[PDB]
């Protein structure tokens, strides 16, 4: 059924590889095998498992699908459709001014439909970023989680993750109230949004730059908030914006997201204005 082409990176549980799947029926497809490392603990089989159960209990085409996992073999594996064009912001940086703006719209509006999947079942990401988007052929950007342990670190000083009791937090990404008092809801995920729409108007840039995470956290409670991305649309930086509002209450809905982004979409002149 499942054989291991290459060893593409590691996972906090063993290792990351892309393979091919030969289905009962179905075409042989190109896969990404999540692998259990040799000598593993009560604990790590259960957690490792448990992230499975999490990602299987979705369907949604901008949401990462999982095939299937392997159990009765060991080591036991967690088998996922391959993403050819990688995370989407390496794959940002790399392709640089190379998207029209209705493409880029075309990517946020993926994610958005993908985000209000996961509201609706009350489920609250926590990570939202371009780091944790995997885009595939068709450049489809689809919501991930529990992927590779590697990503990208612009400077180790400020870096992306900072260790808290209940888990690690990326300031540059998280809303200041669940910075402040851990109140990560759907609403927060929102403010992430926010972060990554301007990610991918700036093909794959730091937020806040130079800034460090101390003075991101300290520039927000005094009302800043990142600027508009060179040649990017008013009405998508408005949208930013919205999603930046302190007051948690006033930020949209995923579903108003997709419906401003469905909406500038129907009328394309609207991202004209700069
Ligand atoms: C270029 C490159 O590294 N491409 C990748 C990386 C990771 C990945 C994943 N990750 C994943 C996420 C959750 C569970 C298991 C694996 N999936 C699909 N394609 C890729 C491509």
């Amino acid at each position: 059924c499942v054989k291991i082409e290459e060893v593409i990176g590691a996972g906090e549980f063993g290792e990351v590889c892309r393979g091919r799947l030969k289905q009962p029926g179905r075409r042989e497809v190109f896969v990404a095998i999540k692998t259990l490392k040799v000598g593993y603990t009560e604990r790590q089989r259960r957690d490792f498992l448990s992230e499975a159960s999490i990602m299987g209990q979705f369907d949604h085409p901008n949401i990462i699908r999982l095939e299937g996992v392997v159990t009765k073999s060991r080591p036991v594996m967690i088998l996922t459709e391959f993403m050819e064009n990688c995370a989407l912001d390496s794959f940002l940086r790399l392709n640089d001014g190379q998207f029209t703006v209705i493409q880029l719209v075309g990517m946020l509006r993926g994610i958005a439909a993908g985000m209000k999947y996961l509201s609706e079942m009350n489920y609250v990401h926590r990570d939202l970023a371009a780091r944790n988007i995997l885009v595939n052929s068709n450049l489809v950007c689809k919501v991930s989680d529990f992927g590779l342990s590697r990503f990208l670190e612009d400077d180790p000083s400020d870096p992306t993750y900072t260790s808290s009791l209940g888990g690690k937090i990326p300031i540059r990404w998280t809303a200041p109230e669940a910075i402040a008092y851990r109140k990560f809801t759907s609403a927060s995920d929102v403010w992430s949004y926010g972060i990554v729409m301007w990610e991918v108007m700036s093909y794959g840039e730091r937020p806040y730059w130079d800034m460090s995470n101390q003075d991101v956290i300290n520039a927000v409670e005094q009302d800043y908030r990142l600027p508009p991305p060179m040649d990017c649309p008013t009405a998508l930086h408005q949208l930013m914006l919205d999603c930046w509002v302190r007051d948690r209450n006033l930020r949209p809905k995923f579903s108003q997201i997709v419906n401003t982004l469905d909406k500038l979409i129907r009328n394309p002149a609207s991202l004209k204005v700069i």
